[PDB]
């Protein structure tokens, strides 16, 4: 029983943090056989940022301009080219801790771990969502740039996020491991805010599963819904319009449970209309967003408790 | 910015996680050096477990009687003996990934990183405190027995607790790694419950702290309180009654921002009998106490957003 918010463990990934200086500027990279990844920034100073033309600056640059440090080994830089947003720095070494990996791109709703790291040194490791604005309520300070996230299926690692940038609202900015943006942001000065977001309709359904799964039901009734007149009420919430895909990707909860989906809807719509009646679910008094349907199933007891 | 529940980075802890068994019965365990711990109902079955004499099972035991797996290779048993609740069991090799560690029983209010394993095989980690009434609100199903928690402090690995059962309101209890319980239970079947349990007060207060670190000053007040005022107001919301020696913990987080420990007490008290009225704090709707004041320092900037 208990229901938290897990993050993977960190250890495969800890293997493979590194620290790396340009000039007077030093963040993390991420060492995978023989290269290394960072973001591009590392090539600026806080001036470059107000308006950086990267292929300009990296031009100016040698191997030798780059430092990459290993705990306390100093690795040497063959080779350098930029993709995207990060630089891919060719080293002298294979890193001998590399795991099974693979990049991905995840997309809007889905979750991975974070470990922040400063000066190529692990400090922490936490759950994010991806939200729908493309942003992540992180927790980063100064020197994490680099940081990644990341998800393990079996025993491979599944890198999909560096992390780049802190927008005003204090929400975090990044790229996938090809180095492209999640979102509409650049990595430049500019007036650049986190877009509107919304709740993530399908998790704040599948942590309701969860809840029945774990024995409480309270929260459950006797009515049904269409998906449209579900939507109506979505959007004067912020939420999320669903769709039947989500309708579907929930089924293996609605059997686990024998509640079906739309029902779990309007059981959803009530809670929406009338609050919580200050009862909690999972230990919580609002609804929660940031859990998927594949992360209830992989807390959660495979037996209802009926 | 940010601010979130983070956990320790777990590679140095996964490095030892093994599998015992013995009979039918599996669970995890610990490899330190040429020792591996695990809890001693490894020896019961389910009826042993209503009445277990543990020093007339254990005697029928062989060191044969015991499988150890790390990874994929099996680990002899060459002696073995009790220490409390725990077993001890000598093997024919040293952890060549041991890291630096001590054991440590932590403190009531206190945190630590739980890495959640089955199997010998890690699964997740989350952050967790320890409860007033000496439980964990943890996430842990059959099989998680032996699971440990920790802290880590530079590159030392301070084990503080390993997984023994879960009580009927679903919260877990364990042992440290010398084998006492935390709390007054016990390793058989009996009608235990958790006891009642308090809000962590100087948990509180940290965070209060670590909102105004990160820029947010809404929930301040132009009062102070005596010390024996607070409390009375505190009894009769649950929470622990403060000390002096709290308050002086908080001397750190009460000069980086310049509020005074009692001025934030009378700003709790307000929160207390009022109500957030519709605000959050640190993102969240009610006041979070499993935060400590050193978990609040290690993640929060150095420089308050004045
Ligand atoms: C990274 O750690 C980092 O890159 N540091 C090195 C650096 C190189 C060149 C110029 C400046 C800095 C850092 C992580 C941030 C810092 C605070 N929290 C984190 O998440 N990233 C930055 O400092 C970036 C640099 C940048 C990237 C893309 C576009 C413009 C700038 N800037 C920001 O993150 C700005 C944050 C901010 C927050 C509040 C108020 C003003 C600015
Ligand atoms: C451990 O994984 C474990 O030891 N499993 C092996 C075992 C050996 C011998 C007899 C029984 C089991 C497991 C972890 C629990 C299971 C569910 N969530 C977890 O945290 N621990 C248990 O199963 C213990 C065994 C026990 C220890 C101390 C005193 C009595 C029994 N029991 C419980 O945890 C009971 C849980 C429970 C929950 C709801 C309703 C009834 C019982």
């Amino acid at each position: 029983s208990g229901f938290r918010k897990m993050a993977f463990p960190s250890g495969k990934v800890e293997g493979c943090m590194v620290q790396v200086t340009c000039g007077t500027t030093t963040l993390n990279g991420l060492w995978l056989d023989d290269t290394v990844y960072c973001p591009r920034h590392v090539i600026c100073t806080a001036e470059d940022m107000l308006n950086p033309n990267y292929e300009d600056l990296l031009i100016r640059k040698s191997n030798h301009s780059f430092l990459v440090q290993a705990g306390n080994v100093q690795l040497r830089v063959i080779g350098h080219s930029m993709q995207n947003c990060l630089l891919r720095l060719k080293v002298d070494t294979s890193n001998p801790k590399t795991p099974k990996y693979k990049f991905v791109r995840i997309q809007p709703g889905q979750t991975f771990s974070v470990l922040a790291c400063y000066n190529g040194s692990p400090s922490g490791v936490y759950q994010c969502a991806m939200r729908p604005n493309h942003t992540i309520k992180g927790s980063f300070l100064n020197g994490s740039c680099g940081s990644v996230g990341f998800n393990i299926d079996y025993d491979c690692v599944s890198f999909c996020y560096m992390h780049h940038m802190e927008l005003p609202t204090g929400v975090h900015a990044g790229t996938d491991l090809e180095g492209k943006f999640y979102g509409p942001f650049v990595d430049r000065q500019t007036a650049q805010a986190a877009g509107t977001d919304t709740t993530i309709t399908l998790n704040v359904l599948a942590w309701l599963y969860a809840a029945v799964i774990n024995g409480d039901r309270w929260f459950l009734n006797r009515f049904t819904t269409t998906l449209n007149d579900f939507n109506l009420v979505a959007m004067k919430y912020n939420y999320e319009p669903l769709t039947q895909d989500h309708v579907d990707i929930l089924g293996p909860l609605s059997a686990q449970t024998g509640i079906a989906v739309l029902d779990m809807c309007a059981a959803l719509k009530e809670l929406l209309q009338n609050g919580m009646n200050g009862r909690t679910i999972l230990g919580s008094t609002i609804l929660e967003d940031e859990f998927t349907p594949f992360d209830v199933v992989r807390q959660c007891s495979g037996v209802t408790f009926q």
